[PDB]
RNA sequence: UGUUGUAUA
């Protein structure tokens, strides 16, 4: 099916091979692996009288490219490096199929280009064929990051048109594997106004018996939302948030998608949000530190609260008793508690690291017949 | 020895 030429050039001949040899050939180079690369370089350094011609060549098929897995790459040249001319002709030929390209797993990346580089009146006309299928786009597996790249970069009425096609779904749409990435965008992109009444929707309505925060921070995807919410909400909504993450503490710690929220709290959040997650942990490092999830949030209580609250948690461990054996001991043979102890090595200050090889001591030369506690052993080779 | 989400050769 291949032209001798493109084959030719595939095969190693023609080693100075320049864009005015391929004449005739730029459609079939364009749609080719290795002949999409070469045209591509040689438009960087080509003349505009080059340039042109080549244009040529691509303009009347140029949607066939737009949607081709290699001839995307040579649109997007002209997009972004092609003279006003050039770019207005392609956005001519995008006129009413923005919505085609914008749903293409090519197409959409020629027009996150277009909209970058067009000037705003042509923006303003291709944004307008956005505007009647935001519902569509927002759950698209492809048009999603259309709609983030307006979030990002597009102009302020516009984003607030995008706003007020998610207010009111903001729960469902935050569950969704494409459209969660679409409200994390209007709620760090969109003006100050518009993200404090989208959180403010999941702030006032309920899921049932639950709270729709709660419900959100459970979620596979929606719980990534919360996260941007707690990041950047303003004071007053912030704690009204947070209210919701501290009632639930419990739930969320032991939940495979909640415990990240407390991580997230925890690494980056306020002092006194994780001196109330602390609270809650307390009394339950134990039976806490033995959970596939709530380990974790164990671990990041001790590396990122405070001195005396991390000292809590590790004197708690090293004075509790399970029935007849130390906590500590408990803890160095469970498959999860073992990484807990670890952990705790590592950040304890020399005076308590000193209480928590003294309750270590008596197991040392019988760790090494255990699954998980040998590594324990393996660990304290290195102090 | 232990847990989270979409982008092109």
């Amino acid at each position: 099916g291949r032209s001798r030429l493109l084959e030719d050039f595939r095969n190693n001949r023609y080693p100075n091979l320049q864009l005015r040899e391929i004449a005739g050939h730029i459609m079939e180079f364009s749609q080719d692996q290795h002949g999409s690369r070469f045209i591509q370089l040689k438009l960087e350094r080509a003349t505009p009288a080059e340039r042109q011609l080549v244009f040529n060549e691509i303009l009347q098929a140029a949607y066939q490219l737009m949607v081709d897995v290699f001839g995307n790459y040579v649109i997007q040249k002209f997009f972004e490096f092609g003279s006003l001319e050039q770019k207005l002709a392609l956005a001519e030929r995008i006129r009413g199929h923005v919505l085609s390209l914008a749903l293409q797993m090519y197409g959409c990346r020629v027009i996150q280009k277009a909209l970058e580089f067009i000037p705003s009146d042509q923006q303003n006309e291709m944004v307008r064929e956005l505007h009647q299928h935001t519902e569509q786009l927002v759950q698209d597996q492809y048009g999603n990051y259309v709609i983030q790249h307006v979030l990002e970069h597009g102009r302020p009425e516009d984003k607030s048109k995008i706003v007020a096609e998610i207010r009111g779904n903001v729960l469902v749409l935050s569950q969704h594997k494409f459209a969660s990435n679409v409200v994390e965008k209007c709620v760090t992109h969109a003006s100050r106004t518009e993200r404090a009444v989208l959180i403010d929707e999941v702030c006032t309505m309920n899921d049932g018996p639950h709270s729709a925060l709660y419900t959100m921070m459970k979620d596979q995807y929606a719980n990534y939302v919360v996260q941007k919410m707690i990041d950047v909400a303003e004071p007053g909504q912030r704690k009204i948030v947070m209210h919701e993450l501290h009632q639930h503490t419990e739930q969320l710690v032991q939940d495979q998608y909640g415990n990240y929220v407390i991580q997230h709290v925890l690494e980056h959040g306020r002092p006194e949000d994780k001196s109330k997650i602390v609270a809650e942990i307390r009394g339950n490092v134990l039976v806490l530190s033995q959970h596939k999830f709530a380990s974790n949030v164990v671990e990041k209580c001790v590396t990122h609260a405070s001195r005396t609250e991390r000292a809590v948690l590790i004197d708690e461990v090293c004075t509790m008793n399970d029935g007849p054996h130390s906590a500590l001991y408990t803890m160095m043979k469970d498959q999860y508690a073992n990484y807990v102890v670890q952990k705790m090595i590592d950040v304890a200050e020399p005076g308590q690291r000193k209480i928590v090889m003294h309750k270590i001591r008596p197991h040392i030369a019988t760790l090494r017949k255990y699954t998980y506690g040998k590594h324990i052993l393996a660990k304290l080779e290195k102090y």
